[PDB]
């Protein structure tokens, strides 16, 4: 089997991407944030504290003839941005772009933190990291990909995120029309539960490539590119007036600037992030100070190849017995 679904930016800045997902019988369609940096499929629901729902579409298990309470199971998760959610668990039929999993754990939120409430466009998350990170207790549950894998034509999914435009998540096949050149594959460590790999270096604009190992994660659920302070300083030093602002919480730059590109290495291959991808607009409405899309990972404890990086590439998440990651230009 295969599946193919379009993923759409939630706003004009590509702060996140939503993909429609069918849950239950008859189908209830929710727009979920596909997140290769976590492993829980959770939704706003009829059980979510009413004051914490503000415009989201909810899953109502009592209206699904295939929903079953997973008795005794609970879940609770906290994300790198400080947000969180928790609740109980149902199993139900879940379909993405024509690909159907029966008996998928659907984690129903009883509580969500303010940032989820305040974002009316995201109805929940669909985790695509390794199932060892799933938070369901006392019986850990499998991700949608893990459950689908054996049925797929090939044990892969691909992320093709757009810049200020829709893109595609495919399951079970590689669309050879969706990228240019060849796909370069690189080793993955699953020891922390993430799609963790090592970039071979970087360049700033038309500058020379610096060969240096940068361990990090491929994370579709993080907006920006978070790299070591040395790398980030070298980038922003090429933008007149750019500076790190403690008050704002990162590098800012004059909105009048034209930003240089940023290149990262995948083996002997190179992915180029155009400068415009690195512009996240005014820090506050009407400001002439703009927020940078490349930020320091210092004090995160891990480097994160988030959407800024991933949307410059066609990315293969290869869930074969030994997982790997593939990157192509597009």
């Amino acid at each position: 089997s295969t599946g193919s679904a379009t993923t759409t930016p939630i706003d004009s800045l590509d702060d996140a991407y939503i993909t429609p997902v069918q849950i239950g019988t008859p189908a209830q369609t929710l727009n979920l944030d596909f997140d290769t940096g976590s492993s829980d499929l959770w939704v706003f629901s009829s059980e979510t504290t009413a004051s914490e729902v503000d415009g989201q579409t909810i899953y109502t298990p009592s209206k699904s003839t295939t929903a079953k309470l997973l008795s005794g199971a609970t879940w609770s998760i906290s994300y790198g941005d400080g947000s969180s959610s928790s609740g109980d668990v149902y199993t139900d039929t879940v379909s993405v772009g024509g690909l159907t999993v029966t008996g998928q754990a659907v984690e129903s939120a009883k509580k969500v933190s303010s940032s989820f409430t305040e974002d009316s466009t995201i109805d929940g998350l669909l985790g695509l990291a390794f199932s060892t990170l799933n938070t369901v207790s006392p019986t850990q549950q499998k991700t949608f990909f893990d459950n689908a894998k054996a049925s797929l034509d090939s044990p892969v999914f691909t992320a093709d995120l757009g810049y200020h435009a829709p893109g595609t998540y495919n399951f079970g096949f590689i669309d050879t029309t969706a990228y240019t050149g060849s796909i370069t594959y690189t080793a993955v460590s699953t020891k922390q539960g993430f799609w963790e790999w090592t970039s071979t270096g970087y360049a700033v604009g038309s500058g020379t490539f610096k060969s240096t190992s940068i361990d990090g994660i491929a994370d579709t659920g993080t907006t920006l590119l978070y790299l070591p302070a040395t790398v980030v300083s070298a980038y922003w030093a090429q933008v007149s007036g750019a500076k790190s602002s403690s008050s704002v919480g990162g590098y800012v730059f004059p909105c009048s600037a034209t930003l240089p590109s940023f290149t990262f290495g995948v083996g002997s291959a190179r992915i180029v992030i155009p400068g415009d991808y690195i512009d996240f607009g005014p820090i506050s409405t009407g400001s002439s100070s703009c927020f940078g899309g490349i930020q320091s990972s210092a004090g995160i404890g891990i480097n994160i190849f988030g959407d800024v990086a991933l949307k410059a590439a066609f990315v293969v998440f290869n869930g074969a017995t030994t997982p790997t990651l593939g990157f192509a230009s597009k």
